[PDB]
């Protein structure tokens, strides 16, 4: 190709104006095969310039000068200057050196992590460049490990500046797009490390129904299999493939009962101890792999081995799938060691994700992160987080930052996994985040005390958790449409603020704030409430524009950074003027696609929303106060329209237009009501409540209302009253 | 042998069902010679199974699957699964990787350590396996360094589960048993880094006699030799082999005076600066080693050199031994560097211990730890600890943990060596520990202020120190018998609780608690007293059974964890019902073996004790209330019997039986007396003392006495009163 240049023992491939592959080969042969990371090097032709001399070469694109002075790659022989001025002297890449600016990516797991842990670099940098080293093995055409690359150094130089979304799109072109999730993945999951019986598990599922909590997935953790019943001469019961018959005397009947309740079923698989001689599938595996059964030779875990993988999928997973298991929870914690040098977690995720496609369309796994490109094998499973405010306070940042290495379907244990401390408010705040996260999977440790059941908690916490869990199912249309946009267009559901606002310094200073799809901006509260206010808080950056609280309609004039206060039952979620958000009107109703959609419209600007579905596309347009709904294909679906406050149209069938110009634009939210509520719940002196209510009611000029609150001895009460005055300005 | 298997470039020797030697050789030759660590690979034949294929081999014992997939040893090619379930997923060894569970071993020294330091691994693991790498040089038949092993990798896989005692016994079979100590090593040692004269040293020894403090050993520290008198052109006076004639004008006469007082004599040797031209032995060494005397060529320290070692033993140590020096204090702090790659400390301990056997039977050294197998060269010398509560609080744990690498004769500086802070209570608590430690050597720094003389302190501390120092000599029969059991049966004097109680979680949660021989359990107090109670405390785990305070007879019903309180003059030491402890009746009497033994019997169960001596064995049996004493050989020895409280038999000669069924079983210890004493010393309000004494005397029901103390505002006073109520239940 014209986009390929060889010089000395190096090869340079200009894939885009902003993406260059850099290779070294001692043998003069360069690698064309796919790798664990890279699935596609076919990119459209681009323009660039070369200065080639006897001893040096310079490649020049719109954004980078790449220099190579010959010989082995060193920090002196191979380096690049970006054509940007984001920094004063951090604009140069040197081979093998780190530079400042990397916005980070993700890491394997949150196992044993209490609050923050270090992350790996991503492809995004504030200074406009990043290098992604390909250190993986080569694949065969069908996707088996083929061995070592002939490109003994193989690098990707990203020089996208702050065009983060295009960097991610081209990353997906190189490493392959995320597959589409199935709709069931986007609902509530129930999970608990608890030794349920068939009877007590179904009783709990029927209790969820009675309690008005919708579920899409039934996880069965490791007590599904033999544990204490495993003879100690075999080792532990951690790995198992044999039903505990006391708890599950008829597995297929139990899974049929979950299927009748419209639940998808997954089992915990700890693969590391393989198939030992006590297991129900051992006789078939032993025959297939020619094991010495009289010496009880184990089929040790070996995912490098084709015969082992075949026996694992066909003779170990196969019978369980025949009993009705829908997909696999791969729960690997036993290290990165294999004869091939390929991480066993990568081999599991790559091969299990492929195998899952045989029994179901668009199937998933649930497994830990296995390095760049492992977004091809959703879903991510972050694992055994410590239950703490610190862990919750890290998790939104962790989740949005992961989009910087394209790993956009993290499923966290909602409420935290293990250890840590009880606080029903922490559980409630964690569920609020989970509902506005990629995946909402409730899960917990082997403790008698860590159940995430809403009715574990008092009546106030229970009702709020049920409300948020119902909200998750109202959001499934929005989530599923965003899912198809991840798969087809390479856009993350969860974006850091700096994707949309790359030149705003405040977009780098609100770590836990994120865009959730294209219509909603989320600022979860991740700190214990101030008991004097009976409210939690978070500093929100409002971009330019008019913003509304998604729930209350409280308005905010951007651009501003403003501390916002919410009771423990309320979450800061915001929509711009013109936002249109579809909601399922019947989130409890078991139906493959919603029979009724609520179109929730935020007044004050034009907008539009495209609802992508399995078998349809529905466009909602809001232009000069006219709201129109059209679909590719006709259906019996009934549309409800909510314009700000008021339901305008109920259950209208087919395509239509309606003029909202003559309809009430304003939400109910008002300063006086909100003020009374904040003063009333506050654990402060009644004389202070009386004086604040009286003075803020009497003083007419906004600047003097602000001067009055500025004299308050309670600094946080000042900030709370200021938020109300700012919204009421 | 049938217990030897070769595969690819590896050799496997199944030594026991639980011990496998693993070797790699590039040359196809494997190492049969002894190493610095390994003295014996002759073990009885055991049964095991092999699965041998073209490309892989599995060795199967009762406790382990060892796997080798061929090629170089890597974490992927060489690994093992234990046949235990102590952990859920820590049951696999990978070559070159660390696993969880190791209970630790020891380290070279406590030089400069204030409190805790890291330890090396031992052979004991809660998860049931450990690997001991042999990285040492090979020896010749006579025990000189021969060079590099032909087994370029040589490992021992221990898979004993929690059978810690058998692991240690088989370690001793592999590395050689600890030699027997001489009886004199088990008495009190006097030492001080102080420039005594012959006259002032003998005056101090005669003061010990006047003060009723028995001593076995007289240490003379480095001021025995020239120090400030060394010309600076030679370097320092740290190394020396020449008596300071001002302080010791007639060395042989001074050593004769110590010998007349029945003291063994050792001198400090700092070897690192060798024999320089100013030294008294230099002319003879210079002639032997062909040194250039007109250029004053030093005989530099070189323990790799046979001629240097010979000149060191014969011409440097030899003349000092002729003057009466009994054994060598090797005080090496100058690093691990030698041309051979053998640690100079190992060469010193190995060769000096061997050389010490020429002049005396069962002789010792005193030197720092030199790695696994260096237990062959007792005694251990921990060195220059910082004087602090933190150092004392580490030391019992340090001492018992060392049994996990078979190094069971640590001698710590009792009271701490240097720096740190004065606190007479710290000195007293440290001596209490020392008396119940492997070796009781009083030692201290060059400070005018750090003498460990009891009469340095006030009358209360002095009398308590004298009492404990007399107790050490009462314990010599018990210690000497345990010493012969270390040498012949591979059982440590000091054991961690988990040797006796491997399946009790509490046996892993009391770091400073230990078994001391087979009859006594020790819980030293290592924290400054609570001034409100005038008592120190430690949480004691009492195993199942009835336990008695060794000193008071206070009873405790196991199994329980209970905070116990003692005045600064009292130490928590416990014996089970049926315990029999021999004591020397005449600890001050200079005699090679005791003329009188007290048999101290704890009522409530059967028991027995075997007293091993130089030239006898005496069995004490307590069966259905009949106490019998028999001996292999007859003697004039007089036996005293103490049954609980009461001396039953005084000074009875020869073998005999006596029926104690009709004798008072109960100790005097009573709740009311102990209660009055604790309230009386407490620095609390007299109104509180009055109310506690009155209410605990009046309230009859035990549960209501406990409810009464539960209301006390002093939380530690609650725990102290609770200990008394628990003992009085
Ligand atoms: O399948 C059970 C459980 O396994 C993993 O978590 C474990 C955790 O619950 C346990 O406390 C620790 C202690 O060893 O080990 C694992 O981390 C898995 O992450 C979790 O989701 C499962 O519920
Ligand atoms: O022989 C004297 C002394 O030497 C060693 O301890 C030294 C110590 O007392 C001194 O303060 C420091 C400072 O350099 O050096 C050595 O650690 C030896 O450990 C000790 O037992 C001796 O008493």
């Amino acid at each position: 190709n014209n986009n390929i240049i060889k010089f000395d023992k190096a090869r340079f491939t200009v894939l885009t104006e902003h993406l260059i592959r850099i290779e070294y080969s001692e043998t003069g042969e360069f690698e064309e095969r796919m790798t664990q990371m890279v699935q596609n090097r076919e990119f459209s032709e681009v323009n660039f310039d070369i200065i080639e001399k006897e001893e040096t070469i310079e490649i020049i694109t719109s954004t980078v000068h790449l220099y190579y002075n010959g010989g082995e790659f060193t920090n002196a022989s191979l380096f690049a200057d970006v054509k940007f001025n984001f920094s004063v002297y951090s604009n140069r890449w040197y081979f093998g050196e780190k530079s400042d600016g990397n916005l980070k990516g993700t890491t394997r797991t949150l196992d044993m992590i209490d609050g923050e842990c270090p992350l790996e670099d991503g492809i995004m940098s504030k200074n406009g460049f990043a290098v992604l080293a390909d250190k993986g093995k080569v694949l065969t055409e069908v996707g088996d490990i083929a061995g070592n690359s002939v490109s003994t150094i193989d690098l990707y130089l990203f020089a996208y500046g702050r065009d983060y979304r295009q960097a991610l799109k081209d990353f997906y072109q190189l490493t392959g797009n995320t597959p589409k999730l199935p709709r069931f993945a986007l609902g509530n999951w129930w999970s608990r490390y608890y030794d349920y019986s068939d009877k007590s598990y179904l009783a709990l599922m029927d209790k969820f129904t009675d309690k008005k909590v919708p579920l899409s997935v039934s996880v069965i953790d490791m007590d599904w299999h033999k544990v204490s019943e495993v003879p100690s001469r075999f080792g532990s019961g951690w790995t198992g493939y044999s039903w505990n018959k006391k708890l599950f005397p008829n597995p297929e009947n139990f899974i049929d009962e979950l299927h009748q309740r419209k639940l998808k079923v997954t089992l915990n698989d700890h693969p590391a101890d393989g198939i030992r001689a006590f297991e129900d599938p051992y006789p078939q595996v032993a025959q297939t792999l020619d094991l010495n059964t009289e010496l009880e030779e184990a089929a040790k875990f070996d995912f490098d081995n084709l015969k082992f993988r075949k026996a694992y999928f066909e003779e170990v997973h196969g019978p369980l799938e025949k009993e009705g298991v829908d997909f696999w929870w791969i729960d690997w914690q036993q290290g990165a060691i294999s004869k091939s040098g390929v991480d066993p977690l990568w081999l599991l995720n790559h091969y299990q994700y492929q195998n899952a496609q045989k029994k179901h369309k668009n199937n998933i796994i649930l497994s830990r992160y296995a390095g760049p490109g492992s977004h091809r094998y959703p879903l991510g499973f972050s694992g055994a987080s410590v239950i703490s405010w610190a862990s919750l306070d890290f998790q939104p940042y962790f989740t949005s930052t992961a989009s910087n290495i394209g790993y956009t379907w993290w499923s966290h244990d909602i409420g935290g996994h293990m250890q840590g401390y009880k606080d029903a408010e922490l559980s409630l705040r964690w569920l609020q985040f989970g509902v506005f996260s990629p995946i909402n999977r409730l899960h917990s440790s082997k403790s008698e005390f860590t159940s995430k059941e809403p009715w574990h908690f008092d009546a106030v916490i229970e009702q709020s958790m049920i409300d948020f869990l119902q909200l998750r199912h109202q959001l499934i249309p929005y989530l599923y449409s965003a899912n198809l946009i991840t798969a087809s267009e390479g856009r993350a559901l969860v974006e850091p603020l700096y994707y949309e606002y790359p030149m705003e310094e405040e977009a780098y200073q609100h770590r836990n704030q994120y865009l959730f799809g294209e219509q909603l901006m989320v600022a979860p509260i991740t700190e214990k409430m101030n008991s004097l206010l009976q409210m939690g808080s978070v500093e929100v950056w409002f971009p330019e524009g008019t913003w509304y609280d998604f729930f209350s309609g409280q308005p905010y004039d951007g651009k501003v950074s403003l501390k916002v206060y919410r009771e423990i039952t309320e979450m800061p979620v915001f929509a711009k003027a013109g936002a249109i958000i579809p909601l399922d009107k019947n989130p409890l109703k078991k139906e493959e696609i919603p029979s009724e959609i609520i179109w929730k419209i935020f007044p004050g600007a034009d907008g539009e929303y495209l609802l992508l579905e399995e078998d349809n596309e529905t466009k909602a347009e809001f232009v000069n106060g006219i709201f129109t709904v059209t679909s590719k294909k006709e259906s019996s679906r009934k549309h409800t329209i909510i314009y700000g406050e008021h339901e305008i149209v109920s259950a209208k069938r087919g395509e239509f237009s309606i003029d909202l110009n003559g309809k009430e634009e304003n939400f109910d939210w008002n300063f006086s009501t909100a003020l009374f509520r904040r003063l009333d719940i506050a654990e402060i002196s009644y004389e202070q409540k009386d004086e604040i209510l009286q003075q803020l009611s009497l003083i007419e000029e906004h600047e003097k209302q602000v001067a009055f609150i500025k004299t308050n001895e309670n600094q946080e009460l000042q900030n709370s009253l200021f938020e109300l005055l700012y919204s009421g300005k």
